[PDB]
């Protein structure tokens, strides 16, 4: 009970990411907030959009660095695209766009709070690629960021999340 468990640990929004749109549908099913798609590594991945929205996905995020895909994907129904803050006056653009909700996602916490200060809605700390991670969560919060995703698939290391501030867990299924 994945989910189940992650709202026990106090989690009120949860987020779920996967290379299978049928995997991101279960995780639906099972309560997901969020479901991510992730078009940097597939073709049209705007298609998996699609199929959710039709199977009623209310809530879709969307992860590419190409235009157009992003642009696509707005189209299709997304609600929140992700693009990478490692390389932002691409911000302005992407909301002329049409992007009511971006994210940025880093390595780097300062890179993220150079998106928080360009106008970024959510910033993504990710902590499946170092340790410790959520002392990034603490100098964001500090730093005046109110909206922290945090990426990881260990249990301590979510919770410590929370404690931390994070508002958004992500969850690899």
């Amino acid at each position: 009970k994945q989910v189940e468990i992650l709202r026990r640990l106090g989690a009120k929004r949860i987020a779920y990411r996967s290379d299978d749109w049928r995997d991101l549908q279960e995780a639906l099913k099972k309560g997901a907030d969020i479901l991510i798609v992730d078009a940097t590594d597939k073709d049209e991945a705007w298609k998996q959009v699609e199929i959710l929205r039709r199977l009623g996905a209310k809530e879709i995020a969307y992860r590419s660095d190409d235009w157009r895909d992003l642009q696509e994907a707005l189209k299709k129904g997304a609600d929140i695209l992700i693009v990478d803050a490692t390389d932002w006056k691409q911000v302005e653009i992407l909301r002329r766009l049409g992007a009511k909700r971006i994210a940025y996602r880093s390595d780097d916490w300062r890179d993220l709070q150079e998106a928080l200060k360009k106008g970024a809605d959510i910033l993504i700390v990710d902590a499946t690629d170092k340790d410790e991670a959520w002392k990034q969560v603490e100098i964001l919060r500090r730093l005046g960021a109110k909206e922290i995703a945090y990426r990881s698939d260990d249990w301590r290391d979510l919770q410590e999340a929370l404690k931390k501030g994070a508002d958004i867990l992500i969850v690899d299924a």
